[PDB]
RNA sequence: CACAUUGCGCCCGCCGGUAUUCCGGCGGGCAUGCCUGUUCGAGCGUCAUUUCAACCAUCAAGCCCUGGGCUUGUGUUGGGGACCCGCGGCUGCUCGCGGGCCCUGA
């Protein structure tokens, strides 16, 4: 991986994507809920990796966690929603009272399994939830649960698949929950929040979300360089010999290679 | 109950006489219509009765550089949109495999 052209490659795709943007609509008539400097600051960038064979035997919903310099979701207008295990009457106390006033304007919903599957079952229930909240994260005990309720809506489009965080301290409810120490949950919070996620999907294709548009093309070169060195290590099963070219892809916009 | 005659039934209990059975007496009760409630019922009057529930891991096990992190626990309704891709075949058009965006009452 040769960082000189891979940088050059950055500042060539969000280029394309200012003039994309800029071109005015050929239908005469402009859109109210569509500024130019919200439509650039709102599409993602993707890098697309490619193997050799299939890099997982069958489908693993439980997405992986990439440690960037950089925070992924950042902005002010996402709202997040945390699934939780029992008691989110306790939980609901600890965003309240507990957490720094970042972490609770982050916070858009606690919820309690139990609840989930009480008031989202229809498909058209779970398709609002979708709706409202930009990302999920859910506990560790109830992650394996979430594909039977959220259904087929959260687990088809691999863009809002509820992160993993551990609540693991080493059950009755109201007795007693395991919850870990409060501030050091909010540090475990915002790193999945900040991370930007790897999904397992068994084909030989797979996309990670690593920046958007607005973004510079230094931290956004920082923010691959780290992201295609490490997935690889863990996740990525024979190291390079099941690796082949990489690709920039914007979303409505053709694909830049970078070749391994 | 009976022109009411000091007569005669029925239920429970007691007393005195050779008395568990007999005789006589005594005490408390037994009219009709209607109301409220209790209890026992009757009706080829009407109804219900073939259980659409919950029931994965609200944590276990293995590890590492002794305390935080890691790995495994395979779990998704169907359809549609001259939209943007990667990879396999197809002489090629294209078709399969997985993605990015959008829509719809399970």
């Amino acid at each position: 991986v040769d960082p000189d052209q891979t940088l050059k490659a950055c500042k060539a795709l969000l280029a394309h994507i200012k003039k994309a943007a800029a071109a005015p609509r050929p239908d005469g008539k402009q859109n109210l809920l569509a500024d130019e400097e919200s439509t650039v600051a709102e599409t993602p960038i993707w890098l697309t990796l490619t193997t050799k064979k299939h890099i997982h035997d069958s489908h693993r919903l439980q997405p992986g966690k990439i440690i960037l310099p950089h925070p992924l979701n950042t902005s002010e207008e996402i709202s997040v929603c945390l699934i939780t295990a029992d008691p989110q009457r306790f939980y609901k106390n600890a965003v309240a009272d507990e957490f720094p006033e970042d972490l609770r304007a982050k916070i858009g919903r606690v919820i309690d399994i139990s609840h989930l599957k009480a008031k989202f079952k229809a498909y058209e229930a779970q398709r609002k939830l979708f709706s409202e909240h930009d990302v999920f994260l859910a506990d560790t005990r109830i992650i394996n649960r979430l594909p039977k309720a959220l259904g087929k809506t959260f687990y088809k489009t691999t863009t809002k698949r509820p992160i993993p965080v551990v609540l693991m301290a080493q059950r009755d409810p109201l007795e007693n929950a395991n919850a870990r120490p409060i501030p050091e949950i909010v540090a475990e919070i915002r790193k999945a929040i900040g991370a930007a996620l790897v999904h397992l999907s068994p084909s030989t294709n797979t996309a990670i979300k690593v920046g958007y548009a607005n973004w510079e093309p230094e931290k956004l070169a920082a923010n691959i360089e780290t992201v295609i060195r490490e997935l690889v290590e863990r996740f990525v099963p024979q190291k390079w010999q099941n690796v082949r070219n990489f690709y920039v892809k914007g979303p409505e916009t053709a694909a830049l290679p970078i070749y391994q």
